[PDB]
């Protein structure tokens, strides 16, 4: 059965999928909401099979945004299995259906970012690399259409449109650790993307800019009064100015960007990326 307050939410579901599906999807028994999402991966899988689709990735998505939240493990499990099994039949060739799937997923992703920071190593890895699946863009496992020529849903560039968005909502302690996390994690795993003269083939604003934009987000949080919203912070961008070093004119702009704020972990800040410049022989 279904609660009166998700009577309307769920009503395009039922629509889409059944009641029988759906009231699953509400139940207790988390075997049942857990068959529910295997069943679901089937029933999405056979309905975008049939379009050689709009309402079906609408009410897919819109499950997700639920489902992925849910506090049970495998059920959570179960949802990115279905996640996965929607991306690869869905149609997207166009722009316009780029920037509309786009949309639709972006609360999925919302849910999932959140989830990087549980407290749970199981739940926040998979979360974490779930997401950096979906950087991969067309090369992952996430693909758009891989199961049936996509222009896939944006990759990197679509992720870090997702951590950097809606800022005034999604800003609780834990949905700042999350995105922190993942942006910790996106440095390591794809550093050419933002560290680009370690690809050995203008000005630093431009060159550099989606790393700026990870940093100025870090700089936003690093007096955060949550010791690890604030910790991971600042070790991102301490991380960042050591990768820098190779680029004293990089590195420079990382200490200018310390000067818009006299507090005192801007102080603290600029006195050790002062010493790293010292200990690297930089200091010009």
């Amino acid at each position: 059965q279904i609660p009166p307050a998700y009577k309307d939410l769920a009503e395009p579901w039922i629509q889409v999928f059944g009641m029988e599906l759906v009231g699953c999807l509400f139940s207790r028994n988390w075997n049942v909401r857990e068959m529910a999402l295997r069943r679901l991966s089937h029933d999405v899988s056979g309905a975008l099979l049939l379009a050689n689709s709009g309402d079906v990735v609408e009410a897919c998505c819109s499950v997700l945004s639920m489902v992925c939240a849910d506090p049970v493990y495998k059920v959570y499990v179960a949802a990115l299995k279905t996640l996965r099994a929607m991306l690869v039949y869905t149609p997207c060739h166009s722009l316009a259906e780029r920037i509309k799937l786009q949309r639709l997923l972006q609360p999925v992703v919302d849910t999932i970012l959140v989830k990087c920071a549980d407290a749970n190593s199981r739940t926040s890895q998979l979360s974490i690399s779930t997401l950096l699946e979906l950087c991969k863009g067309q090369a992952g496992e996430l693909a758009v259409g891989r199961e049936i020529g996509s222009i896939g849903i944006g990759g990197v560039d679509y992720v870090l449109n997702c951590i950097l968005g809606n800022q005034t909502e999604s800003n609780n302690w834990q949905e700042l650790l999350g995105r922190l996390c993942l942006i910790d994690r996106l440095l390591l795993e794809f550093p050419a993307e933002f560290y680009p003269h370690i690809v050995s083939t203008e000005p630093v604003e431009i060159r550099y800019k989606k790393l700026l934009s990870l940093l100025t987000f870090a700089l936003q949080s690093i007096d955060n009064s949550h010791s690890m919203v604030g910790k991971l912070s600042r070790r991102i961008y301490l991380s960042s100015a050591r990768m820098v070093t190779t680029v004293p004119h990089v590195f420079s702009k990382l200490l200018e960007m310390l000067s818009v704020s006299s507090s005192t972990h801007f102080t603290r800040m600029r006195r050790r990326l002062m010493a790293i410049a010292d200990e690297v022989e930089i200091a010009e």
